[PDB]
């Protein structure tokens, strides 16, 4: 299948060169798979979700996303114009408050839950994890994320926007689980990305445009809009069978694009996610 006209970040993932604008993709579009997104909630009335989103759990008085920024990253999963896999089941999990806040205690309580409640949902192609979020290093987080992993998910970790060495974050600095960094359209490290050799993998995370709240559409920049990109892609590729929740982010790694960004700094992957499509 094409999209013409994409973002250019899923033009990007299904291409070999940048500059290209036609998302390119297998129509089974990660149908059967699940990605729960750990973030400020889904406005899942929004018509990109097209009845395929929910809310699962919330930590707050309300499931409602206050804010925007889940709902954003949740669109670039599985939105039908602007995701990655458009045909996936997002359950949102709401970790952060309206101001994009959250204690780490909460954060901890959301991953256990999704390593739970997976066993109360319908996904026979597989589980998916998107934690667009992080602060310093805990090793309570970490130990978290790592038990989410152990448990058959495939968590995937934004590097953070410090512009620093990403060991020193959490969870971004667990090695069991996928730590992301972003990358812009002309195939830079995006100036804020985190970088180290905890990284596994870099997607598009500059000028992402994407779902929003009030059934609206923005575009923003993060290595929280990277996550999205790779946890949506595991989803797609798991739901062709290509790959397992233990062994997707290997698998994303090793059929990446490799050697094609710059402003990479010595001892960090240069390696950009690539759905390998050939239509
Ligand atoms: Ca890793």
């Amino acid at each position: 299948a094409a999209q013409t006209n994409a973002p250019w970040g899923l033009a990007r993932i299904s291409s070999t060169s940048p500059g290209t604008s036609t998302y390119y993709y297998d129509e089974s579009a990660g149908q059967g798979s699940c990605v729960y997104v750990i973030d400020t909630g889904i406005e899942a009335s929004h018509p990109e979700f097209e009845g395929r989103a929910q809310m699962v759990k919330t930590y707050y008085y309300s499931s409602r996303d206050g804010n925007g920024h889940g709902t954003h990253c949740a669109g670039t999963v599985g939105s039908r114009t602007y995701g990655v896999a458009k045909k996936t089941q997002l359950f949102g999990v709401k970790v952060l408050d309206d101001n994009g806040s959250g204690q780490y205690s909460t954060i901890i309580a959301g991953m256990d839950f999704v390593a739970s409640d997976k066993n109360n949902r319908n996904c026979p192609k597989g589980v998916v994890a998107s934690l667009s979020l992080g602060g310093g290093y805990s090793s309570s987080v970490n130990s978290a994320a790592a038990r989410l992993q152990s448990s058959g998910v495939m968590v995937a970790v934004a590097a953070g926007n410090n512009n620093a060495d990403a060991r020193n974050y959490s969870p971004a600095s667990e090695p069991s689980v996928c730590t992301v960094g972003a990358s812009d359209r002309y195939d830079r490290r995006s100036s804020f990305s985190n970088y180290g050799s905890v990284l596994d993998i870099f997607g598009p995370g500059t000028d992402i445009l994407s779902t929003w709240i009030g059934g609206s559409t923005r575009s923003i920049s993060g290595t929280s809009m990277a996550t999205p990109h790779v946890a949506g892609l595991a989803a797609y590729l798991m739901t062709l069978g290509k790959t397992t929740a233990a062994s997707a982010c290997r698998y994303i790694a090793d059929t990446a694009n490799k050697g094609d960004l710059s402003n990479i700094p010595f001892g960090t992957v240069n390696l950009l996610a690539y759905n390998n499509y050939q239509a």
